[PDB]
């Protein structure tokens, strides 16, 4: 048809590209460099947890370095693909790869924190350097597999002109099941681990309270004991609970000030000595020793119990909120991407416009994610402050 009023010539969108550089691309590249430099040279930050965390910082750095800048060309020159043709499947592949790896890294981290709560007795038996490298490798294999349909299939190609996009027609299956594997599955897992963590912390605080009153009750049992035999087992009941309460937390392998967990080492040592008296038969002498156990209880143990529960609870809450924001900002993209495949009434043209926008809410979500996470750690936070002032020694 002929419509001369159809002056639908796309205006210049350079100001949006400049704003994504300033507000998204630079914070992504800068923020993940800091996290990488920190784990790299700051010798006090080099352990298993961070090597996995560094891997995440790498994935997010690669997003802002190879995915995000070429995504600007989607914006500057709206119609066509400026780069060579083989760069199109390469770019799309790197996009799905690095974006998926970031989401799955957080899923794994969540599981580790829950495991660290449930079973703190995992000192280099696992959660070591070998364990670190295995889960790093797996996450990448998962994200490689999810991303690999894109280059294997490719974008259809006559003129050597291509439009770099995943259409509903050609990648409908991938747009649907590729989102489930990359987002909604690690989302479901993180929802499950969330409630499991609440149960773990409540069950842990409960057990500690039981250990506490076990110590105190048996103290009165000892103090009010006329017989010898009931002193001996009242002491061994204390010894079991003390070890029980101590084992609800890793050793101080970890740390510059007081270590309340050491109180259990002292307490048990006193119990054993008092238990030697009970065996010899010196009951009156043993009861006096048991009264001295209270000094250890008042000094170390009482503060330890509130220390453990409060600290584990706190670290749990903040980790949940930051991981919640990550997922929440990735929500508008993947929900839209799904409805693009499952809704046939919606205008695909404008439903694609929302995709091209929501992807930047996700990009900045992945990009600044390790920074926001590491900033609640003092060693990282102090390291950053020295880096931004260009100080290395
Ligand atoms: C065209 C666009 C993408 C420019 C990219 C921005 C890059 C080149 C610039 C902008 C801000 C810069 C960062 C600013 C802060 C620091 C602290 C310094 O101790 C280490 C390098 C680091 C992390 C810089 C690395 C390079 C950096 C990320
Ligand atoms: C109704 C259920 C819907 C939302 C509630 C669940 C909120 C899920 C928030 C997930 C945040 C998260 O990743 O938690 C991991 C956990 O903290 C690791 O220790
Ligand atoms: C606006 C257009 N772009 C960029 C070219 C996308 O829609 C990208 C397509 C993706 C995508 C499609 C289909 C399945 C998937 N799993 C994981 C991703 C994914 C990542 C996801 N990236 C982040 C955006």
């Amino acid at each position: 048809e002929e419509m001369k009023q159809i002056v639908e010539e796309q205006g210049n969108k350079l100001h949006w590209a400049a704003l994504l550089i300033l507000m998204v691309i630079i914070p992504t590249i800068g923020g993940n460099t800091l996290v990488i430099l920190a784990v790299s040279l700051e010798k006090k930050l080099q352990y298993a947890t961070n090597y996995f965390l560094m891997s995440l910082a790498v994935a997010d750095l690669l997003v802002g370095l190879f995915v995000m800048p070429i995504a600007l060309l989607t914006i500057m020159f709206e119609a066509m693909w400026p780069l060579p043709l083989v760069l199109c499947p390469a770019w799309l592949f790197l996009d799905v790869l690095f974006s998926t790896a970031s989401i799955w890294h957080l899923c794994a981290i969540s599981v580790d924190r829950y495991i660290a709560i449930k079973k703190p007795i995992q000192a280099n038996q696992y959660n070591s350097r070998a364990t670190a490298f295995i889960k790093i490798t797996v996450v990448w294999l998962i994200s490689i597999g999810i991303a690999i349909p894109v280059p294997i299939k490719g974008i259809e190609t006559n003129p050597n002109n291509i439009t770099c996009v995943l259409t509903k027609e050609r990648f409908g299956d991938f747009m649907l099941f590729g989102s489930l594997a990359a987002f909604f599955t690690p989302l479901a897992i993180m929802i499950v681990t969330y409630f499991l963590t609440i149960h773990a912390l409540q069950k842990k605080a409960a057990d500690l309270e039981d250990n506490w009153e076990t110590l105190n009750d048996n103290l009165k049992v000892i103090e009010k004991a006329d017989n010898a035999a009931q002193v001996k087992d009242a002491l061994t009941k204390m010894r079991a609970a003390a070890l029980d309460a101590q084992k609800a937390t890793p050793p101080k392998l970890e740390p510059e000030m007081k270590d309340f967990r050491h109180g259990f080492d002292i307490l048990v040592g006193q119990i054993d000595d008092a238990l030697k008296l009970a065996n010899e038969g010196k009951v009156k002498e043993a009861q006096a020793a048991a009264e001295q156990l209270k000094t250890t209880r008042n000094a170390y143990i009482q503060k330890y119990l509130v220390q453990t529960i409060s600290n584990e609870q706190r670290a749990s809450k903040v980790l949940g909120i930051v991981f919640f924001l990550f997922l929440l900002m990735w929500c508008p993209f993947f929900i839209t991407n799904i409805t693009l495949v499952l809704c046939d009434s919606c205008n695909q043209t404008t439903l694609q416009m929302l995709l091209e926008i929501f992807v930047w809410i996700g990009y900045v979500s992945s990009g600044v994610n390790p920074l926001v996470y590491t900033l609640f750690n003092k060693t990282f936070r102090d390291a950053f402050g020295r880096y931004i002032t260009c100080n290395y020694r």
